[PDB]
């Protein structure tokens, strides 16, 4: 059947009367706009990806859409995909990042880490049978290989212990840590202090979920542990203690930190 009846059925009016600011200025990836200062309307964020980055913004859109059923996330107001562009408009989660609150309230360090650990347990508790996204080490290693071969790796942003290493050395050394035992949980993928939002003293949500998928829990623990290393070894140790691991697996920890060097 081809019913063949002639019938017939955006982003412009969604943005009426907002002030525009351009955020996260010196960071890679999508251009980020903060929309604010419109009376009687919530703050919004608008991501714009061109070229390969449009795929990244598209990845984030579908992971927001899926994961919001389980966790507190920004809400998708509008998304557009054209052959070379992606625009993602979301509601802002009010508040400050974990990083911001740690700097502003140094004495709150322990409470902040406890909250991050509990939040991480909640995410990791989502049964994997719900998750349509694969983010496992095999998938991420292939992504890392392509980024290295495409010349995209930021070799000046390596951790201190790999400062000045050629990217190829990191690649080679990382492979010596394999194989290790399979563990699969729903992960965030970039669980840094920048991507967790606190408001009025409470952890109310996470952002930047474009790498969400099934992976080793150390994908999230490692990145966060690394961030806490800017502040104190005791906050790093407390993360694992609150999460409930007796003996942090230093091999998996090192593997996932090396892997994140490529991203
Ligand atoms: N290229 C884009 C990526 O840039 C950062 O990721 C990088 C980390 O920042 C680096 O680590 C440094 O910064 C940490 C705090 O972020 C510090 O604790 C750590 N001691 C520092 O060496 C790490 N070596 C590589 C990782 N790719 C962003 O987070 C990530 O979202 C973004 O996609
Ligand atoms: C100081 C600060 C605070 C928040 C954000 C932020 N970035 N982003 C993205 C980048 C995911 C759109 C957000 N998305 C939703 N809510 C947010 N609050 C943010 C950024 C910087
Ligand atoms: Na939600």
């Amino acid at each position: 059947q081809r019913e063949t009846s002639c019938s017939r059925p955006n982003l412009d009016a969604d943005l009426y009367g907002y002030r525009w600011a351009r955020d996260n200025v010196g960071q890679s990836g999508a251009t980020i706009y903060r929309l604010y200062g419109k009376p009687n309307a919530p703050e919004l964020f608008l991501k714009h990806g061109k070229g390969s980055v449009a795929n990244d913004v598209t990845d984030e859109m579908v992971r927001l859409n899926w994961l919001t059923a389980f966790m507190p996330l920004p809400t998708i107001k509008h998304f557009i995909r054209t052959p070379d562009d992606a625009w993602l408009l979301t509601t802002a989660i009010p508040g400050k990042t974990a990083f911001q609150v740690l700097e502003e309230y140094p004495d709150s360090g322990e409470n902040i880490v406890d909250a991050l650990a509990v939040f991480l347990r909640r995410l990791h508790s989502i049964p994997v049978c719900n998750c349509p996204f694969n983010s496992d080490r095999v998938f991420r290693l292939a992504q890392a290989q392509s980024r290295m071969n495409n010349g995209l790796v930021d070799a000046s942003d390596f951790d201190d212990e790999r400062n000045g290493w050629p990217v190829e050395q990191v690649w080679k050394e990382m492979h010596k840590l394999l194989p290790f035992s399979p563990d699969s949980v729903v992960t965030h993928g970039d669980f840094s202090l920048d991507n967790l939002i606190f408001d009025e003293g409470k952890l109310i949500g996470c952002i930047d979920v474009g790498r969400v998928g099934i992976a080793d829990r150390y994908q999230d623990l490692a990145i966060l542990w690394n961030c806490l290393g800017e502040f104190s070894p005791s906050l790093q140790k407390r993360l694992f203690q609150k999460y409930g691991i007796d003996n942090p697996d230093m091999n998996k920890l090192q593997f996932h930190l090396m892997l994140d060097e490529f991203f």
